[PDB]
């Protein structure tokens, strides 16, 4: 306990989104909102190298050059095993994909990290479900 | 350059838990992890607060339940039918005798979707019920 402060680096639009939300919801500062976002994401992260089942929801631009190959290459090296996938064409530029996969905590978390950072991927949320053999 | 830096005051207790995930999960920095959490929450916020009555919102419901307990599935279908949402797709994976994992892709306004998730979560035999909000980007 105590209080320590560290610096956070953002691009403009993430900052814009954050400041817009602060103003609408009557939050007092950036420090408070981020603090509450950290404390919440930490708690909701719910899960030994035992294999598990999880769900990865991805939203991306379908006409992006070789993005699918990019995602395939990533999950092939991931060590995870894919069970099922569904592709929803939400929009002209938006594709929703749900992926049911199994692996250990680390591979599954890592798969989300790498898929999230690809250009053309705008959303990549992981739902940790349960132990699974 | 193109990057803005601002300061976050915080409990050492909270800082340590955050630093643990960075090390545990192989994150490059605090900023990248914090950025990612913020961006996830901010997006989900906008999903529920802009055009709240838009019927074209899409979300994914992930449920784990016992499928060999009586009336549970029917009860769940009853609930979905009164929700006012539309099911786009569903997948069931039978994990074992007492556990089934299904993904449901929904469409409706934020209220209907959030009430559906709530009614299904409260069910006896439904062990797990978690919703992801899917939004269209420009």
């Amino acid at each position: 306990d105590s209080i320590i402060r560290f610096s956070v680096s953002l691009q403009q639009n993430l900052l814009d989104e954050l400041d817009n939300r602060i103003i609408k919801n009557g939050y007092s500062s950036r420090s408070e909102l981020v603090r509450d976002m950290i404390r919440e994401k930490l708690v909701e992260d719910n899960w030994n190298d035992e294999s598990k089942i999880a769900v990865l929801v991805v939203i991306y631009d379908h006409h992006q050059r070789e993005l699918n190959q990019r995602m395939i290459d990533i999950q092939h090296a991931s060590g995870t095993h894919v069970l099922s996938t569904t592709h929803i064409h939400m929009d002209e530029h938006n594709c929703l994909e749900t992926i049911i996969l199994q692996g250990n905590s680390f591979e599954i978390q890592r798969l989300q990290l790498e898929i999230g950072g690809l250009r053309g991927v705008k959303f990549a949320k992981l739902t940790k479900a349960s132990s699974f053999e």
